[PDB]
């Protein structure tokens, strides 16, 4: 690979601050040489600077952790990707033909309940932040809507799919998702900054605060740091660090977390758009210099995350800006992948 471009990374972060991120940071693990940059503040009221060791909410990057657990259950013979979800969770879904593979690749047609919750950004955050939901509650919210397409027929990202994922983990293992994440991922990889504490609202240890941008342009930012994330759970509630997400996606892509057969299933790409695919709880992004990278993005209130690795896991990058509902910042932060993998233009 090209050399990571730290000047380019620095410009990305500075642009993200100019667009409304209080803080922005990135860590590259380049085959044993680290690159780490940060600009701005973890806490905008106190002025405490953001740093690449600050913990944060990774949002939908959680889906990759859920997918790893499920694919280990497939290795163990406890789950068949092409069986019906209702085989394992009887009566859950209105269509017996919706399969586990369809759920994990967002081809199930299940409606995303979060479109109900966040029609207004800050009011929706205020409605869910201190709520505790069961998995079934969230499924029932989805099922109030008809499915949006036939099973398997169309890619349509839906948090509901990884609420089903959590339910399947807990039913088939008899344990909580937190226990399964810990035993199958966090402990074996020594991810000392990585937690699943739902429904606790505290982020353990030193952390970046999250700042939710309101829908009204120019409006005051809302501190969204402390919330249950119960509206997402196995779709969105992991806490981590740039170092730990780098370790996780390098371990995944280098074949440490499941059989080769199941990693191949995880990497069967459904088209998202002309430069992106979706596997099983895994995104592919195709970069301008003809390199593809693998991992996931996250948006949870006040945090935008990108966490991606090369095909062989030897280079990994995690970038975080502590705002959300700011599409300029979201778009800017994607450029860290270009600078880190494609290098100087
Ligand atoms: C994961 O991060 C998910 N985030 C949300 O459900 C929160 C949300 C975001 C925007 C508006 C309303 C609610 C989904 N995953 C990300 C991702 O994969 O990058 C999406 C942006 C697709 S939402």
């Amino acid at each position: 690979l090209p050399a990571p471009d730290d000047t380019g990374l620095q410009a990305v972060l500075h642009t993200a601050l100019s667009q409304g991120a209080p803080g922005a940071m990135v860590r590259v693990d380049d085959n044993g040489t680290i690159h780490q940059l940060s600009e701005g503040v973890a806490d905008r009221a106190t002025g405490r600077a953001i740093t690449t060791t600050d913990r944060f909410r990774v949002g939908s990057v959680t889906k990759s952790f859920s997918a790893v657990v499920l694919l280990q259950l497939v290795d163990e013979g406890k789950l068949d990707l092409d069986a019906s979800v209702n085989t394992y969770l009887p009566g859950l879904l209105p269509d017996d033909r919706i399969t586990v593979r369809q759920v994990m690749s967002h081809r199930s047609g299940l409606y995303d309940y979060t479109n109900d919750m966040f029609a207004q950004t800050v009011p929706g955050f205020e409605s869910v932040r201190n709520k505790v939901f069961s998995y079934q509650d969230l499924i029932t919210l989805s099922l109030k809507h008809g499915v949006t397409n036939a099973p398997g027929a169309a890619y349509s990202y839906s948090n509901t799919n990884f609420v089903v994922a959590g339910m399947l983990i807990e039913k088939l293992t008899g344990h909580s998702v937190a226990t399964e994440y810990q035993n199958r991922i966090f402990t074996p990889l020594n991810l000392t900054d990585t937690f699943y504490v739902h429904p606790d609202t505290v982020i353990p240890g030193t952390h970046a605060n999250g700042y939710l941008t309101p829908d009204e342009a120019g409006g005051a930012l809302v501190d969204s740091t402390e919330q249950t994330v119960s509206w997402a759970q196995s779709a969105g509630a992991v806490i981590s660090s740039t170092q730990d997400l780098d370790t996780f996606f390098s371990a995944l892509m280098s074949g440490q977390l499941m059989s080769a057969a199941q990693l191949a299933q995880m990497q069967q790409w459904t088209t998202v758009n002309s430069t992106q695919g979706y596997g099983l709880g895994l995104r592919r992004r195709d970069l301008s210099c003809g390199i593809s990278v693998y991992g996931h993005t996250g948006t949870v209130q006040g945090y935008y995350t990108y966490a991606f690795a090369s095909k062989d896991g030897k280079r990994s990058v995690t970038a975080l800006a502590n705002t959300s509902n700011n599409v300029n910042v979201l778009n800017t932060m994607a450029r860290t992948l270009e600078s880190a993998f494609c290098g100087k233009p």
